[PDB]
């Protein structure tokens, strides 16, 4: 069969500022699906208010293998921020592929500084929506 071995994800959270999430505590996309026959399962990690006291001050950003048929998968990621005009800003990139197993995610835990996301000035929650673009390509 063939794969689906490149995908680009996009996720908009709506009402941004008034996610309830404390510290540590994860917002997950809806899985989405890759490989041959949709057997590689993905999903995104949105920590609002970061993983622990180093990171409070930062949204994390996390890709999570949710599943896999064999033990392991490689991939290059890329997450970034569309803004109000539907261009990617703040992006950040993985430095190479990375190896996912089962159960097993990658990411940034400093993605973006809440303070400069919740700046109208910014563009970045237009409506009070965030939208997330993840790309990645599977290597092996």
């Amino acid at each position: 069969p063939g794969k689906v071995v490149k995908f680009s994800y996009m996720w908009t959270i709506n009402n941004f500022s008034f996610c309830r999430e404390e510290m540590g505590e994860v917002i997950k996309s809806s899985t989405f699906s890759s490989g041959a026959n949709d057997k590689l399962k993905w999903c995104l990690r949105v920590n609002p208010k970061g993983l622990d006291e180093e990171s409070k001050d930062y949204l994390s950003l996390y890709l999570l293998l949710v599943s896999c048929p064999k033990s392991e998968v490689r991939a290059k990621f890329k997450f970034s921020i569309l803004n109000a005009k539907g261009e990617e800003t703040k992006a950040m990139e993985s430095q190479r592929a990375y190896r996912f197993v089962q159960g097993k995610d990658w990411g940034f835990k400093k993605f973006i500084r809440r303070d400069f996301l919740l700046d109208e000035a910014n563009g970045l929650l237009p409506d009070d929506k965030l939208t997330l673009f993840c790309e990645v390509s599977v290597v092996q």
